[PDB]
Parts: C-alpha cells; structure tokens; sequence
C-alpha cells in the first residue's frame, strides 16, 4: 500500500515522500507517467511501470510484510503479487536514494507539468 | 481538477492551497487517507472519501465549470459527475476555511507514514 511505499521511501531517502516526491517531475506524483526530467523522476517512471506489470493486488490499498532490519529493505511477503509489489516500492525507495545528489527542487511542482511522452513501460 | 480545486480553496481559505493544504495532515495532498489529524484534516478525509463516490470522471484531470458569485462556490456543471466532483471540491474548500482556527502549520508537511490507518469511506 501506499503506507509502506511512503514509508520505504522515508526509511532510504531521509526526505518527506510526499513533499519530496508526491509532485516531482512528469513521474513521481499521482499524475501518470511522462518523459523523465532526470534520474529521481526516470526512478518513479520504471516504479509505475513497475505497478502495470502486477496481476491481482492493490497497489495502493493492499497492504503487505517487509523487513527493515539493518536499515535495508526486505519484502517477507508470502504472497507473490504483494511480492512483486513490496520490490517495486523497495526499488523506487532505492532508487530515490541512490539520486539524491541530482534532486532538483524547480521539478516539485502544485499542477501539472509540461511534460513529453512517455514510451510504452 | 486540481486547477479547480485550488482556486476555491484559494477563494475560501485565503491561503495559498499547495503551500497550506498540498500536504497537510494525513489526508491533505497525496498520500491517501489516513487517521486525521484534525479538523482540517478531516475535512480532506471527507474530501477522498467525496471522490470515491465519483462515477466515470477524473477527480485530478478533468476540468469543470462552477462561478464565484456573491463570494459563493456555485457548481454549474451540467454532467453529473462533473458537477458532483464539483460539489466534493466546494465543500472541502469550504470545510477548510470553516477550520481555519484550528489549522496547525506542524501539520503543513506531515510526516504520512507516522499517520494510523483510516476508517474505510
């Protein structure tokens, strides 16, 4: 669910999921999918297309297990949808992470963006 | 849409709506419902809970027609659920300014993930 995505991202990144990531780029956000502005926003773009390829679960609203113990992300999940699902979330939090340096704030936005197309996931 | 949206929390509340209401508590912006925090909160709760009712449009994306009149939110839309996201967005606008006196800025950019889980609408 949306709670352990909020909070992986939390756990890896340091910075508020939603301010920092909830309106950011053509991808992170609740707005759809769009040519990444750079590499935070090309994370969040393979993370909804990471959500299409799921069969069955609620991205959203299906809650699921996973582990943070050694301050590193492990989905215990039992279920192989919500599996599927804790590693995407695991992986945009990750990924997140791993971009900080090139975090621009100018891509935070209040409405939407002009943004390109985005391919085909 | 949210541009819709903004202006009549703009109109009600006076205040910058992304600044004072993009992420607001557990329920404001985003991340989806959580236990609200308080008043303002639970006005964006309803908010959410307003949209799930809305049948074949978009909440975020879809535009609609309402006026200003005698400093009053009037819904014009004549599509249904147009005009029914239309009513979802006044009444928060409204519910918002009605709470003003309680608005807490320590909510402004709440930590989501340190939101409980939410009543089902």
């Amino acid at each position: 669910s949306l709670f352990e995505l909020g909070k992986m991202i939390l756990q890896e990144t340091g910075k508020n999921p939603a301010k920092s990531y909830g309106a950011y780029g053509c991808n992170c956000g609740v707005l759809g999918r769009g040519k990444p502005k750079d590499a935070t926003d090309r994370c969040c773009y393979v993370h909804k297309c990471c959500y299409k390829k799921l069969t069955g679960c609620d991205q959203k609203k299906d809650r699921y297990s996973y582990s943070w113990k050694d301050k590193t992300i492990v989905c215990g999940e039992n279920n192989p949808c919500l599996k599927e699902l804790c590693e995407c979330d695991k992986a945009v939090a990750i990924c997140l992470r791993e971009n900080l340096n090139t975090y621009n704030k100018k891509y935070r936005y209040h409405l939407k963006p002009l943004c390109k197309k985005a391919d085909a996931c």
